[PDB]
């Protein structure tokens, strides 16, 4: 082709596995594989999928639809422009089909209603967030997975399409068993543990409305393992000190933890539990004072 949509030097957002999007530049495009080099703005360089690279709208783009790259119209069809990105769409290369010609298309409404530890609940954009969600913008069927159903060969998951890991700040929905990112998410509460999957959760599509979720009850075992993962992951090591940091983290992060009728035992005996549950199943924890865990995966439920 005489004209790539991407090219080395070109300034991007990317959609990360957080389903956020971050600034960089590409260096390199692999049209193999479809993905390309991009440079962060911490330096850090990674490969990024093409449906996960967003360039910026161009002057000369006006009347040509960002997706399937035509400016040919018709009668049921017509050019809509994003009043925020300036990308025009065809009503029915948008999902969902956009209306006829103020609009704001879908990955601006996710760039804008998207936060870590939970999207906006309130206002016109967690309205427009919440009607982008009844529908998704790729195949759920055409998915290809792993045998505990946990990652997919396209790498496409939740609401937007990006990118994610499953043990990282995600919920899996009941009905469909596709995974979520928090921060597309507006039921929680409180931001998600890693490796957390202590919920019941039902998405948007499933719902054909609001989303649906509930903590389950938690034992002190499912703590101390929860807590234990959740470090590992967040360190990047495998032994922690319980009284400089297990202690610490379970402490200052407790009502966080959503432990239900666990929450309200005295606090001068949550160390003894927390403790007890780490010396006691050795089967789940390493002990060195410190903890870590057999192989590092999170707490079964
Ligand atoms: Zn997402
Ligand atoms: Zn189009
Ligand atoms: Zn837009
Ligand atoms: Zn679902």
């Amino acid at each position: 082709g005489p004209r790539p949509r991407l090219w080395e030097g070109q300034d991007v957002l990317a959609r990360w596995t957080d389903g956020l999007l971050y600034l960089g530049t590409i260096k390199k495009v692999d049209s193999a594989r479809e993905v390309c080099l991009v440079q962060f703005e911490d330096d850090s360089q990674f490969l990024v999928l093409w449906k996960d690279i967003s360039p910026a709208a161009l002057p000369g783009e006006e009347l040509l639809c960002c997706v399937c790259r035509s400016e040919t119209v018709v009668p049921g069809n017509r050019l809509v422009s994003c009043e925020k990105c300036r990308h025009a769409y065809h009503q029915d290369c948008h999902v969902p089909r956009a209306p006829a010609p103020s609009w704001v298309c879908r990955q601006c409404v996710f760039a804008i209603a998207t936060k870590r530890g939970g999207a906006l609940k309130k206002g016109p954009y967690a309205r427009a967030m919440l009607g982008m969600k009844l529908s998704l913008p790729y195949g759920l069927k055409g998915l290809d997975w792993d045998a505990g159903h946990l990652s997919n060969r396209q790498q496409s998951y939740c609401y937007c399409g990006g990118p994610g890991e499953w043990n990282l700040k995600m919920l899996q929905c009941r009905s469909c068993l596709q995974w979520f990112h928090e921060a597309c998410t507006q039921c929680l509460s409180k931001p998600l543990l890693y490796g957390d999957r202590f919920y019941e959760f039902e998405c948007c599509v499933c719902r054909g409305g609001p989303e649906k979720v509930r903590r389950l009850q938690l034992r002190w075992v499912d703590v101390a393992h929860l807590v234990l993962y959740h470090l590992s992951v967040c360190c990047k090591k495998k032994y922690f000190d319980f009284d400089r940091e297990i202690l610490p983290f379970t402490s200052e992060n407790w009502d966080s933890l959503l432990l239900g009728e666990l929450s309200d035992t005295p606090k001068g005996e949550r160390s003894s539990r927390l403790l007890s549950a780490l010396n006691s199943h050795k089967d789940r924890f390493i002990s060195g004072c410190l903890f870590g865990l057999h192989a590092r995966m999170p707490p079964p439920v």
